[PDB]
């Protein structure tokens, strides 16, 4: 209960508005509570997971015209094509937020997806992208490396 | 006919309360001549590309939901390169004939990066969403 408190304030801590003040957690609380705490599915008709997975999609690719924008945009696309199963952000991610280190990827991913549905139909993609950037960007910045 | 046409055509699919287009108006006007030289570095062809998957997934999450996520996933692979999905819009907004096929593609993802950037992925959501529900009940049907 307080590890998974200070989890749920992890994932608070990256998600602020457009002025960097940060987000009303009143909507997102109860929803994290329930995924991260419930023994039973109780929001599968809210397909967190499914919109989770579309929005990281989404939030990869906003950030690649944000950060990359004097690149060609075949090339972007090159960069995102390596990220279509984005288990390597996910990993990264589960390292900086303290999640289960010994974690299935399959069980990894399915859980980030649903935070990352909750983020973005609470607060929109601009949460998605914040969520994201910081791991994000680190493993484009390695690609681009070599 | 005119830019205005189009641009009106465009607004009107994007609403009841009107938006303000001030933002979206000169930007708009730009790609409707094909001047996106001026455009180039806003990456909105990039953007609205990824932008249109976004807005489909939305849609079949908001309108397929009593379906399984595998169904839903399955039906969205069909529109990777939604080709049909363009074409329903061009031909709805009353887009002519390009030179080349590939400016229709162009055009269209340039508007949907331009109304995301200005309005939201909502915009992008209500200016696609009576197409691409038609062609996802065809495929439902079919």
């Amino acid at each position: 209960t307080d590890t998974v408190e200070q989890f749920i304030h992890t994932i608070f801590a990256r998600v602020t508005d457009d002025h960097g003040r940060p987000v009303d957690i009143t909507a997102a609380l109860p929803l994290l509570k329930q995924i991260l705490t419930g023994y039973t599915q109780e929001v599968a008709e809210h397909k967190f997971n499914y919109i989770g997975e579309s929005a990281v999609q989404f939030a990869m690719h906003l950030i690649l015209a944000d950060h990359f924008s004097k690149y060609e945009n075949g090339c972007l696309s090159a960069i995102a094509k390596k990220y279509t199963v984005p288990l390597q952000l996910y990993k990264l991610i589960g390292k900086q937020i303290h999640l289960k280190e010994y974690v299935r990827p399959v069980y990894l991913k399915e859980t980030l997806d649903m935070i990352v549905g909750i983020l973005f139909r609470c607060y929109g993609i601009t949460a998605v992208y914040k969520f994201i950037q910081e791991e994000f960007i680190l493993l484009v910045n390695q690609d681009i490396n070599n």
